[PDB]
């Protein structure tokens, strides 16, 4: 995350890391057996990692559970990132506690201006590579739908909101993808894409979970 701060060991207990020999995408724990993340993060043989803060050191509190199944949205579009959502079932239920807890799904969509908390172990620089050891946080507001679009070269659909800072400097970035956007204690979004990171007039775009609650609840029940 570019222009953020250190969250602090387990201050974001719903945040998960998806690992395939090394961290590559983020995720959010929505119940003891299911994580939600981005469609575009799909990989086979994913190891979900709960309770992490320093991803490169074993601190105790870590839980490493394998993905028994990974269900991508059937309408995912890999070229426009529309319906960038994926549900991962854990092979065994996670041991829920103070440092590894689930986040509620939303009951209604969040309106422009609401302040949200974005997080992950992604890149922290506008130019170049600097992957942090510890979990990073950014507080940012939802921008108005008109704002994202004036400021855009790529297709934006109704399943995406956008959040951040048009001035630039503060944004999610590569490696945060699939991570959480929490607003008022509810997971409203999934880190999906942006035109680079932290660039002037190019905010971040996020899957709009509020559109997907039926599909999540239903997929979970029948799997
Ligand atoms: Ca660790």
């Amino acid at each position: 995350i570019v222009g953020g701060y250190t969250c602090g060991a387990n201050t974001v207990p719903y945040q998960v890391s998806l690992n395939s020999g090394y961290h590559f995408c983020g995720g959010s724990l929505i119940n003891s057996q299911w994580v939600v993340s981005a469609a575009h993060c799909y990989k086979s043989g994913i190891q979900v990692r709960l309770g992490e803060d320093n991803i490169n050191v074993v601190e105790g509190n870590e839980q490493f559970i394998s993905a028994s199944k990974s269900i991508v949205h059937p309408s995912y579009n890999s070229e426009t990132y529309n319906n960038d959502i994926m549900l991962i079932k854990l092979k065994s239920a996670a041991s829920l506690n103070s440092r590894v807890a689930s986040i509620s799904l939303p009951t209604s969509c969040a309106s422009a201006g609401t302040q949200c908390l974005i997080s992950g172990w992604g890149n922290t620089k506008s130019s170049g590579t600097s992957y942090p050891d510890v979990l990073k946080c950014l507080k940012a507001p939802i921008l108005s739908d008109s704002s994202c679009k004036s400021a855009s070269s790529f297709i934006i659909t109704s399943n995406m909101f956008c959040v951040g800072y048009l001035e630039g400097g503060k944004d999610a970035c590569q490696g945060d993808s699939g991570g959480p956007v929490v607003c008022s204690g509810k997971l409203q979004g999934i880190v999906s894409w942006g035109e680079g990171c932290a660039q002037k007039n190019k905010p971040g775009f996020y899957t709009k979970v509020c559109n997907y609650v039926s599909w999540i609840k239903q997929t979970i029940a029948s799997n």
